[PDB]
C-alpha cells in the first residue's frame, strides 16, 4: 500500500524545522501546494506532538510519516503518534524487526551495494539513497543490472533541476528536504507547486 | 473582546465557496496568508459542518465566525458548530436578541442612517456597510459627523486598489470576498498576504 | 405565471403621462413597437379608466398593469379596472397583503438589503429595484451573494447604452420609463422597437 | 410658515463645532455673510446653551434650530432654549409626535423610497436628503415621478460646485456643513457670501 503511494504521489517532503509550530507551519504549506507524503523528521523538537497534531490532515488524504529515526524507542513514538511510514538515514535492523511486527512500513536509508543486500535480506525492496547528493542518479543507473527489483527514494540536493534527471534513472519517488521547505509558509506553498508541476511534466 | 480583535488584525475572509472542501481549503489558505479572522458564510453547502471542522485552526490563533446568517435557525447552527461571531447582510431584531442571550458577538449589516440607529438601539456600534461598493468610502465619512462612536467593517468591492481608501475613511476593519478568496488555494495564500502586507503600510 | 412574462419579455413599459389620451396612445406606441408589458403609473390623471380602456390590448397579447400604486385604495381601482399586476416604488405590507387576498402579482420597490429581506418574508421573490440609477447593476450582483434566489426589475435611468449591463448583472427584465415613452406616439413606437432589438441582441 | 422659509432662504448652515464658542463665532459669521438658517448641531458641546446664547439673532431676523437631534431629551433641550424648527438625520417616530405636540417644524432625515413613504404617513412633505453625496442630485430627480409633492434639503457634500446641480434637481433648499462653516470667523462670513451669490446666480 505504501509503495504505491510513493508511487503515485512521487514526492516526500523531508521536513526539518527549529520549532513545533514552524513544523506544523511548513507541513501545511507542502500539503496545500499538492506535496501529500510529509515525514516529520526526528531533528524536530517534539516530533511525535507535530505528528499527533498533524493527525486531522490525514481526513484531507495527507499521508504523515517520520524520518530521521535512529531508535526503536523513536520509532515507538513515531507509531504511538500516528505515524503511517517510518524512515532513516541508515539500515537499522532493529527498527526493521519492530516496524515488521507493528506492520509499519519501513524505509531504510542505504549508500552502498553491501548495505542494499542487507536491506534486501530483512525484505525491504524500497530504500532510502541517502546522501543523493554524493551518489547522484549514476548510483541509481548503475543499482539497475545487478538488481532490477529494487526501488530508490533519493533523499538529499533534490531540486528543481535534478529532480527529472533522478526520474530518468529510475527513482521511484524524490525525498525533498530544504529546496522545499526552506522559506516562509507562502514560499513553500508555491515551491510544494512548482515541485508537483515540475515532477508531472517529467514522469507523465 | 471581538471589538479588539477586529482592530488588531483588521480584515475578515468573507468565505463563500461551492462544497465543504474548498471552503476548508480557501479558510486554511487565508490563514496561512496571515488572515486569522475566517468568516464562514451561510451560502456554503453544510456550512456549520466546515465551522466545526476548522475548530482546530482555533489552537492556532485563527477566529472563526458565521456570515450570511438570516435566520435563528442558522444562527443557533453557527454558534452549535463553535462559531466565536456572527455576521448578516441586514439588521435582524431576532439574531440581535438570540446572539445576545448566547453571549456571541453580533454584526449586524446596514445600509442607512435609519437602519443604522436601530442597530445602535438594539446595543450594536460596530456595523457591518453592505454592500460597500454601493455606499462607498464616502457613507463612512458622512456617518463620522452624526455617529462619531459607530465603527464599520464594510464588505462588497473591498480589493487592493481601494482598501487603503477605506481606513482612510475610519473604518475599523474590512470583509473582504472574491478579491481574497477567488482562486486556487496557493493564489488564495497570496492574496492573503498581499492584503495583510497592504493593510500594514497605510494603517500603521 | 407573470414571473415567466417577466422573464420571456425582459422589458416593461413605465407609463407617465398627463391625460388619459397620451398614456393611451404611448401605451399603443410602445405595444406597436413590440413591448408586451405596460404599467400604467398612478402618476397618470384617470390611471384606472386608462387600464379599463387599454383592456382591449390583452386580446392582442398586451400584458396590462398598475406602476406607482401607493394605497390600497389605489390597488383596489388598478384591480377592479382590469390590472394583471401592481407595481409599487416602495415595499407596502397592506397592498401586499390586498394583492394576496386578491391572486394578483404584486412587485414591490426596494432600495436595501432590509427592505430585500422584508419584502422575502412577505412572499417576494421578484422586487422592483428602484431607483435603478443610484444603486446602479452593482447592488443586483451584490445581492446575488447573500439572496441567490431573489430577482429584480431596475426602474429609473434604464437606457439603450446601459440595458445590456442590467443583463448582464443577472436582472430579470428591465422597467423603462422617460428613454422609451418619452416623445411623440411615432418616436416612442421606434424606441420600444429599438429597446426589444438591443435586448435580444444581449439576452439571447 | 418654515416651508416658506427654507424657500426663500434656500441655505442651511449646518453647524459643527468643538466647542460654545466656535459654534457662536462661526452662527454670527455664517450670518453676517447673508445665511439666515442656521441649525446648531447636538454634536456641538453645550449645543442647547450655544440656541439660548445665539436668541438675540432672532430680533435681527435669524432663523435658528437644532440639527442631529436623536432622542425626545435633546429635541426638548433644543425647544426649551428656543429651537425655531428640529432636524435629524434619520426618520424618528418619537421625535415626530414631540414636534407636532409642541408646534414645532420637524425636518426628518431619509434616504430610501421606504422612509420617505414612511416619512408623508407621520405628515412630513419636506425631507432632509442624507446623505447627500451618496444618493446624488440623482435621486431628487428620480422621487419627482412617484413623489411629486415632496421636497428635499440634501446635507453633505453640497458645495459652491454642486449647489446649483442641486437646485436644477428640484431641491427646496440646500444644508451645507464643512464647505461653509470649515475655517476662521472670517472665511466662513466670506465663503457664506459666496454661497448666497452662487444660489442666487442659478436660482432666479
Amino acid at each position: 500500500k505504501m509503495e504505491e503511494l510513493f508511487k503515485k504521489h512521487k514526492i516526500v517532503a523531508v521536513l526539518r524545522a527549529n520549532s513545533v509550530e514552524e513544523a506544523k507551519k511548513k507541513a501545511l504549506a507542502v500539503f496545500l501546494g499538492g506535496v501529500h507524503l510529509i515525514e516529520i523528521t526526528f531533528t524536530v523538537p517534539d516530533a511525535d506532538t507535530v505528528i499527533k497534531e498533524l493527525s486531522f490532515l490525514k481526513e484531507m488524504g495527507a499521508i504523515i510519516g517520520a524520518g530521521t529515526v535512529t531508535s526503536v524507542e523513536q520509532a515507538r513514538k513515531a507509531v504511538e503518534s500516528g505515524a503511517e511510514f517510518i524512515v532513516s538515514p541508515h539500515l537499522d535492523e532493529e527498527i526493521s524487526q519492530f516496524a515488521k511486527e507493528k506492520g509499519v512500513f519501513y524505509m531504510p536509508g542505504v549508500m552502498t551495494p553491501t548495505e542494499l543486500v542487507k536491506a534486501m535480506k530483512l525484505g525491504h525492496t524500497i530504500l532510502k539513497l541517502f546522501p543523493g547528493e554524493v551518489v547522484g542518479p549514476q548510483f541509481v543507473k548503475a543499482m539497475k543490472g545487478p538488481f532490477p527489483n529494487v526501488k530508490f527514494v533519493p533523499t538529499g540536493g533534490v531540486n528543481l533541476d535534478n529532480v527529472c534527471e533522478w526520474f530518468k534513472a529510475g527513482v521511484l519517488a524524490v525525498g525533498v528536504g530544504s529546496a522545499l521547505v526552506k522559506g516562509t509558509p507562502v514560499e513553500v506553498a508555491e515551491k510544494a507547486k512548482a515541485f508537483v508541476e515540475k515532477i508531472r511534466g517529467c514522469t507523465e
